């Protein structure tokens, strides 16, 4: 009766949202200098209405007296909705192409890079029949790429037949672009080549003809979006040797799908902090950088911002001299204090900023936010990759409707395409075999922080800034920084997410059980103890405790029917409520084995990845639960007290499960009395890593073989003994990108280290980067240097007795890197 | 009788189930449409476990194909409209 209109109400909403996502998504794809001001007012207040309402059906949606409240809140919303329609109805060239032509005795630090480019493209030139190349070059923002691309046109030129630099801008006009190529190659026959318009076809085929026994070097830069190159390949498809192309872009991704080998891609790197001292100097200085003497730890300070982008340092050299060193100490203090809240919004810069947000207006929809949601954190410091996706999850901005899909792995494509396009730098290798952790340059930080500002999307709370947005009613994401003074709570109904970032105001002064709706909760890095009105929170999806002093957690939990993630490491919990298991929806559970278990895990059948399962003192029913949750991806393992034939019984129970990829076992001086050798593994693996080395193997296991699990890149495998022949086993596994092998006995008794002989195969290493080899004698004259193309280190023993014998006649270079190395030698 | 490509088959399959103008039952799929109230069109095949009949009201036509299933699990007298049968 009552519930069914609002039943029916449902749908007309959810469908009206969808109309209005489409629509924003359609204003936010031009830039806000095309666009007129009244469009833009109109979808600020769109976008605020369709949060109301977005919040509206997820109310309903977990709550089902609430019936009421939500009637009235709906037919309300309708008003607005409707008011601002007929509110609405009642009223109606390129910044770098300049930079091209710059003198060229401006530029500093060219000729070391390009003299390096110039003999690695032109180094088949001596003997000009080598097949046509080409060399692309990978960078992000201005790095010069377009520059160093001209510095080495311009020097090897008089050495081909013909020519042409022609650039490709984010949507070309295929037949433009082939115009000019057409027109640069020769400027009389193809004068008037843009007025004639024939099609895609002939003109490429007048190309084609006209290519036809001489050398180019045609160059094409700034190709976004691979599918534009891949007609403009069709060009350069007869042979011609002793000819080349160069091409440059700011997507890795294209490059690859460029010149089919890794060794002619060049990544290119900021300038050094001698050369860009120099730059920075030459701009603002007469001749000499020792006259101030007192503005130098700024300009170093400002200089480590920039880092080594000659684009940022001109922009900022430009600025901060208007005359001569308008004011020092204080307007230098300025420009230091003002990354990250209001530099932007300056003279003159602009001009930079342009080239920035092309990056940024080129993502597809559902990036956008993904790539804003990097404004909550501070500025230098590392984020973790997984506390990314699993609130970018939680936030909503990741979904689809194909469901052979987990949710997961959606995010991590998500987040590789953000790297790959060249806006965040990876860094470091998690117990997952991806990126640890990421950062963000400066000037992109604050850049998007102010373009979140700009609408009601983040709300952040500095010393520096000290500014709170007029209308404190509508916040919906807040992220509390080392500010520990304004903390206001008072009109903050629909609160979105709350974090806190190593401050110990949280809780003496703010409070959490306020807000009614929250969707995350992220609190690592205080040291407060309070927390049991989450029972309360009822739409509560992330919470993040991790490293936090929280003693004991509420019982009354399992209310949270909503639910994602739970992080409880670094804690001084020691164990888990029961009502855990009336919780329902998880997909990551971070517990230190030191906490205890409940029974009834089995409940939780959506669980995708558990960590640090610590199994002491179990029973066996509880043990063969493990197997019946058929959808975890990495697990990890730890235990001291179990050791029977219950190891084989959860052996065999692991196999139930066929979405795992990762996986590792922890004990410690041990054999493991756990695997058999009959057992068949899951079809995918990965790392099935072993972090104990006090353990050991009896023998190499022989269900690992290169029929199954052959996608494995990552060992750390230790035994006792060792045999010529397991290596030589282990070869023929397809990629084994890492390798870590432990001799138990000979760091445990007395061993003399062996010489292992590789009899069977040729390579057996198409692919091994990392390859350790603990307590085994490895020389490197295993094979001829034709073995492992692609080997950077590599760890042996060396015993002393054989340095008078033969068999170590090493002494060459192979064909990576291999000339790094340092070999524990034992007398 | 008439054989169409395998390919253009499965072609016009997404292309008629990205709206609701049929639906099918299969075990490689496993694939069901989160809006259970509208659909119109039945195909049953091999599946034989996942054969639901709660909220569909507005059925058009169903059809099976080979399955002891029929009957069974699933009852045709419910569908107050059909057109065919
Ligand atoms: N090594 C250098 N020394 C001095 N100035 C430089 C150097 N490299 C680039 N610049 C200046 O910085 C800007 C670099 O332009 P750049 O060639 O980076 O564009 P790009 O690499 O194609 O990047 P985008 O993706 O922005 O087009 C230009 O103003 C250029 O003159």
């Amino acid at each position: 009766t009552l519930e069914k209109k609002v039943r029916k109400g449902i749908e007309s909403l959810i469908t009206e949202l969808k109309l209005m996502q489409a629509v924003l998504s359609k204003v936010s794809k031009v830039p806000a200098d095309q666009l007129d001001e009244g469009v833009k007012i109109w979808a600020g207040n769109v976008k605020e209405l369709s949060y109301q309402m977005e919040d509206i059906v997820d109310a309903f949606m977990v709550r089902v007296k609430d019936l009421h409240r939500i009637s009235a809140a709906l037919e309300e919303v309708v008003l607005q909705a409707k008011q601002l329609a007929e509110l609405r109805q009642r009223y109606e060239v390129d910044p770098r192409m300049m930079a091209l032509y710059t003198d060229v005795t401006e530029l500093v630090g060219i000729e070391e890079t390009r003299d390096k480019l110039i003999n690695m493209l032109t180094e088949g030139d001596d003997w000009s029949k080598h097949p046509l190349k080409t060399i692309s070059i990978v960078g992000f923002g201005g790095l010069g790429k377009t520059t160093l691309a001209k510095a080495a046109y311009d020097k090897i030129k008089v050495q081909f037949d013909c020519g042409a630099f022609v650039s490709v801008s984010r949507n070309p006009e295929m037949k433009k672009v082939l115009k000019d190529i057409l027109y640069g190659l020769d400027k009389v026959k193809y004068e008037n080549i843009h007025n004639a318009a024939r099609d895609e076809k002939y003109l490429i085929d007048d190309i084609i003809e006209f290519l036809n026994d001489k050398r180019y070097l045609i160059v094409i830069d700034d190709i976004w979006n691979e599918k534009a190159w891949e007609l403009i390949k069709c060009a350069f498809s007869k042979k011609s040797p002793g000819s080349r192309l160069i091409t440059t872009t700011r997507n890795v991704s294209v490059s690859e799908a460029c010149c089919s080998s890794e060794d002619d891609i060049y990544r290119m790197e900021p300038l050094s902090n001698d050369v860009s001292r120099t730059l920075f100097c030459k701009r603002i200085f007469s001749q000499e950088e020792g006259c101030p003497q007192e503005l130098l730890k700024v300009s170093e300070e400002i200089l480590k911002k920039c880092g080594g982008v000659p684009l940022a340092i001109i922009t900022i050299a430009s600025l901060l001299a208007n005359k001569g060193h308008i004011k020092a100490k204080d307007e230098w203090y300025a420009l230091l204090s003002s990354i990250g809240h209001g530099l932007t919004k300056n003279r003159s810069l602009e001009q930079m900023k342009k080239i920035l947000l092309f990056s940024y207006y080129d993502l597809p929809s559902y990036l956008k936010p993904c790539l804003l949601y990097l404004s909550i954190f501070p500025e230098d410091r590392e984020i973790r990759r997984a506390r990314l996706i699993w609130r970018w999850i939680s936030e909503g901005f990741v979904y689809s409707e194909k469901q052979d899909i987990s949710l997961y792995e959606l995010g991590d494509s998500y987040f590789n395409e953000l790297v790959n396009r060249s806006m965040i730098q990876p860094i470091g290798i998690d117990d997952e075999g991806k990126v640890k952790a990421c950062r963000v340059h400066d000037m992109v930080l604050d850049l998007i922080c102010s373009l979140s500002s700009e609408e009601n999307f983040v709300t952040i709370l500095d010393d520096p800034r000290r500014k709170m947005p007029n209308s404190e009613s509508k916040v919906r994401r807040l992220s509390i920084q080392n500010s520990k003074i304004d903390v206001d709570t008072t009109r903050m109904e629909h609160m979105r997410s709350v974090t806190v970032f190593s401050d110990n105001v949280v809780g003496k002064v703010l409070d959490i059980s306020r807000f009614k709706v929250l969707r995350v909760l992220d609190l690592e890095g205080c040291h407060v103890s309070d927390v049991g009105y989450v029972g309360n929170l009822l739409h509560l999806r992330y919470l993040g405790l991790k490293g936090t002093h929280v003693k004991d957690l509420p019982m009354e939990i399992g209310k949270l029917q909503f639910l994602l993630t739970l992080d409880l490491r670094g804690t001084k919990i020691e164990v888990l409520p029961w009502s855990v298991v009336q919780l329902r929806r998880l997909m990551c559970l971070y517990v230190d084995y030191g906490m205890k278990l409940p029974s009834g895990i089995g409940n939780l059948t959506f669980l995708e990845v558990l960590d640090d399962l610590g199994l002491s003192d179990v029973d066996l029913d509880f043990v063969k639960e493990l197997g019946r949750l058929t959808k975890l991806r990495v697990l990890r393992l730890d235990f001291h007290g179990f050791d029977q034939s219950m190891g084989k019984a959860l052996e065999e129970s692991i196999s139930n499960m066929y979405k795992l990829d990762s996986l590792d076992v922890f004990v410690n001086r041990g054999l493991i009395n756990c695997l058999s050798e009959h057992w068949v593994p899951p079809p995918r693996l990965c790392r099935l890593a072993f972090p104990s080395k006090r353990s050991w193997f009896k023998t190499l296991p022989s269900w690992i073989n290169p029929s199954s699990l052959p996608l494995l890149s990552y060992l750390d495998i230790t035994l006792f003994e060792v045999r010529s022949e397991d290596i030589q086993l282990l070869g023929t596994l397809p990629a084994l990108v890492y390798l870590e092998i432990w001799n138990y006995s000979v760091f445990e008794e007395a061993h003399e280290v062996e010489a292992p002989v590789l009899s069977s195969g040729a390579a057996l290493f198409p692919c091994a980067t990392e390859c350790r080899f603990i307590g085994i004698g490895a020389v490197p004259s295993m094979f001829p240097q034709g073995a492992a193309p692609r080997l950077k280190r590599l760890w042996f023993t060396f015993p002393a007795k054989w340095i008078s014998s033969e068999n170590i006649g090493l002494g060459m270079r192979h064909l990576p890197s291999l000339q790094r190395v340092v070999v524990d030698v034992i007398s």
